């Protein structure tokens, strides 16, 4: 099902590809909680442009985003970027 709400969000995605291929394309990082989803535009229906996936745990997140994060993908250049984050505590030892 699910345990956290680690999810990755991808842009830039040709139209070429489908929710079976990503789900593979991505799996070689790591494993995927559950079939992922494509945005496809309300008129046409076919594909918008970006879709949205989610990992087990971070430590997959985290992989892609470094590298998948550029991954020149079927002639489209894909991006990961944390689809939500929130700012942790820690400001650091500075003098200045």
């Amino acid at each position: 099902g699910s345990s956290g709400s680690s999810g990755i969000f991808i842009g830039n995605l040709d139209p070429e590809i489908d929710e079976k291929l990503l789900y593979d394309t991505f799996s070689a990082f790591g494993v995927i909680l559950q079939t992922p989803k494509i945005m496809r535009d309300p008129d046409t229906g076919n594909s918008k442009g970006y879709a949205f996936i989610n990992f087990a745990s971070f430590d997959a997140s985290d992989a892609a985003i470094e590298a998948m994060n550029g991954q020149y993908l079927c002639n489209r250049p894909i991006t990961v970027s944390y689809a939500f984050k929130k700012d942790s505590k820690g400001s650091g030892p500075s003098s200045g």
